[PDB]
Formats: structure tokens, C-alpha cells, sequence
């Protein structure tokens, strides 16, 4: 027909790089949104699994979650009720030490004044004694001093027994303070449990987060723009994680493969123009160059596409092809 053009009807649309899609979890397919031949946009849902199980699993965890928030606050009350069972309780024993210590400092000063007087009257006593021995004073004057000294002396150790008695009671109130140091130590023992509870919560929020992933993974969405080259699954099939559900072809992957009789290969060569008419698309002329030639006896020639709507091609399409001789 034309010696400028090798013409052939042995043409196959093929795909170099396709990708297999899978669910990241296992389950029962319940819906198929896309089929063999569909063009799909990155993000589209292709198919969906029954999620009830993964949703139960999540909510089984949300039960146990609120059952650990009904303990966290249960003994956040308990530990803040023992924390005020010692604050108003210690501030009271503190004032009855700051009240005994002032009541004591009142005595220790009246005791000092009395000890002042006793110092003087002791001297008078010594003197008046010596003067009575020598006949230089009446006895009336010396015993007068003597019984004054007796008064001061037993109004003294009245003050000082009234001191060692207000000092043992103080020491007792001060031991009672040490008991509350064992109180807060048992509170901190109760507190080594609160942080081990919100540590069981920290890891539960994580198990939840992971369950919500499994639930989200029940919808198979498309990782890139492409056309569905194969569909391996049907409604009601049980699939496994990572098991192929579709094959997706990157439209840039498409090429035409031509099986050329060796005879009509005369002037054909890598780089040469080529022209493809697929039966599926009468009103479109795909266009390309000869990418490579492999070493009734036909030779496979690979054609790279350079003009025409790639999103329209399907693996397996036939038609007619003209290659330019040189
Ligand atoms: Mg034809």
C-alpha cells in the first residue's frame, strides 16, 4: 500500500510498570467501587471491608478506658482528701507548739525576775546571818530575811516544775508530728500507684489510636492516579492483609507492542515515527516512536507513546499500526 510505511494489525497495548494494591488488614469484602478498566484518582476508594470486628475491638478498649478513668479520679479524690487531712491537721499541732513555746517563754522570764531577787536576798541572808551570830542584830531581823528567801525559793521551783511539765507536753506534741511524716510517706506510697494508672492509660490511648487505624484501613484507597488493570476480589471474599485486590497502571507506563513480520521490517529503526489506531477509539490517533526492537515469523517491536490521551488506554487493546521506514 505504501513503502514509506510498515503497516501491521498485530498490536497489543501493554503496561511496563503496574502496582498491586492490598488492604493493610484482613477482613470480608463488602463493597467494590471500581472495576477492571476504571480510571481512578489518587485518594478514591476502590473497595471496602466489613469493619464491625475492628470497631468492636476499639470499643472494647474504650470500655476499659473509662474504667481506668473511674479509678484515676476515684483516688485523686482519696489522695487529695488525705492531703487536706494533714494540712489542717498539722497546722493545728503547729499552733499548739507555738502556743506552748510562748506560754513557756512567759515563765522563763518570770523565773528570771525571781532568780534576780533570790540573788539579792541570798546576800542579805548571808550578811544578816553573820550579824546575828555576832550579836549585832535581833533574831527577828534575820529570820525575817530567811522566810522571805523561803517564799522566793519555793515560788521558784513552782515556776520550774511548771516548766519541765510544759516541756514534756511540748515534746509529746512534737512526736505526734513525726507520726504525720509516716502519714505523707503512706500518701506517697498511694501516689506511686496514680502514675502507674495513667501509665496504663497512656498505653491504652495508644492501643485505641492503633485500632482506629485498622478501622480506617478497611477502605482501600488509590495510592496514585491510574487505571484498574485487574480486579482479584469479589463482594464476600475473605482477604488477608497484603493480599492483592487490584492492579493499578500508571498511565505513563503504557506502550504499544507490535509483532512485525521480518520481511516488512526493511527500513524500520529505533527513533522512527509511528502511528496507532485502536479499535476502541476511532476518533483518536495515538502517536509515537520506535523505542526498541528485539533480536509468519514475527518480530516484537516496542513503541513509546508521544501524543494521545493516556488515561484512555487499557492493557490488551488492539488495532492497526503504521511505522515509518527510512
Ligand atoms: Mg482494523
Amino acid at each position: 500500500h505504501r513503502i514509506e510505511y510498515a503497516i501491521t494489525n498485530a498490536v497489543f497495548v501493554k503496561a511496563d510498570e503496574l502496582s498491586y494494591l492490598s488492604f493493610r488488614v484482613s477482613g470480608k469484602v463488602i463493597e467494590v467501587y471500581k472495576d477492571l478498566g476504571d480510571y481512578v484518582k489518587r485518594g478514591e476508594a476502590l473497595a471496602k471491608l466489613d469493619p464491625t470486628y475492628y470497631e468492636l475491638e476499639k470499643r472494647t478498649l474504650e470500655k476499659k478506658m473509662s474504667a481506668l478513668l473511674e479509678k484515676k479520679k476515684a483516688l485523686e479524690i482519696k489522695i487529695q482528701k488525705l492531703e487536706k487531712g494533714l494540712h489542717i491537721s498539722l497546722s493545728a499541732k503547729k499552733l499548739k507548739v507555738e502556743s506552748l513555746k510562748k506560754k513557756r517563754e512567759a515563765l522563763r522570764e518570770k523565773l528570771l525576775q525571781v532568780e534576780e531577787k533570790i540573788k539579792l536576798v541570798k546576800l542579805d541572808w548571808e550578811r544578816y546571818k553573820s550579824l546575828f551570830q555576832k550579836g549585832l542584830i535581833p533574831r527577828r531581823k534575820f529570820e525575817e530575811v530567811d522566810t522571805n528567801l523561803k517564799v522566793l525559793l519555793h515560788e521558784r521551783e513552782y515556776l520550774e516544775k511548771s516548766i519541765q511539765e510544759i516541756n514534756t507536753e511540748i515534746k509529746r506534741a512534737k512526736k505526734g508530728i513525726e507520726n504525720a511524716r509516716n502519714e505523707f510517706k503512706t500518701i506517697e506510697e498511694l501516689k506511686k500507684e496514680l502514675s502507674s494508672l495513667e501509665e496504663e492509660i497512656k498505653s491504652l490511648k495508644e492501643r485505641i489510636k492503633t485500632a482506629e487505624q485498622k478501622i480506617k484501613d478497611t477502605v482501600l484507597i488509590a495510592p496514585f492516579d491510574g487505571v484498574v488493570a485487574k480486579r482479584f476480589i469479589s463482594r464476600g471474599d475473605v482477604v488477608r492483609a497484603g493480599q492483592p485486590a487490584f492492579a493499578l497502571v500508571n498511565p505513563e507506563s503504557f506502550y504499544v507492542e507490535v509483532l512485525l513480520e521480518e520481511t516488512k521490517l526493511k527500513g524500520v529503526k529505533v527513533g522512527n515515527k509511528a502511528y496507532v489506531r485502536l479499535d476502541a477509539y476511532p476518533d483518536i490517533l495515538f502517536e509515537g516512536v520506535v523505542e526498541e526492537i528485539s533480536p509468519v515469523q514475527r518480530i516484537p517491536v516496542k513503541i513509546k507513546i508521544t501524543k494521545g490521551d493516556l488515561s484512555l488506554l487499557r492493557v490488551g487493546m488492539g488495532g492497526e499500526v503504521e511505522i515509518r521506514r527510512t
